[PDB]
């Protein structure tokens, strides 16, 4: 389709502008994802492809427009990026510093209860996974 393929390379487009920590950069990208659900599968693919093809400080960024995502639009985005969130969140954390380390751990800890609801963000299933993950890397307790 073709307003489709804008809508999906205008969103690639600014994520690709997400080198720092640009709150209205992630506001917009947040929206465009409110805003085209219709996308949310294209929207899901870029931000995971960005996660694990950035680098470093930058895979930071791209969690939290993920994170953004998630928390202010919710489904289909919770559901959507369950699936791979253990796998990314590991790979990424195996791969920075340690200063990034608390930043992914803090982001992780309010996944747990998002906005203040009692309801974890994502399926119980990944938050187990990534919490016994943070134990055994001595960046959770019940060391």
């Amino acid at each position: 389709d073709h307003d489709t393929e804008v809508i999906v390379k205008d969103f690639n487009s600014i994520l690709e502008e997400l080198t720092f920590n640009s709150r209205p950069i992630i506001t917009t990208l947040t929206k465009l994802a409110e805003e085209n659900i219709s996308c949310a599968q294209y929207f899901v693919d870029a931000i995971e492809s960005r996660i694990e093809k950035c680098m470093p400080k930058q895979k930071l960024y791209a969690f939290y427009a993920l994170d953004s995502i998630c928390k202010n639009v919710g489904s289909p985005y919770t559901i959507y990026f369950s699936r791979n969130l253990f796998n990314l969140y590991k790979r990424t954390y195996l791969l920075v510093d340690n200063t990034t380390r608390t930043k992914l751990i803090n982001m992780f800890k309010l996944w747990l209860n998002p906005n203040d609801t009692g309801l974890p963000l994502f399926e119980g299933s990944a938050l187990e996974k990534i919490e016994q993950f943070l134990i055994k890397a001595s960046a959770a307790a019940l060391e």
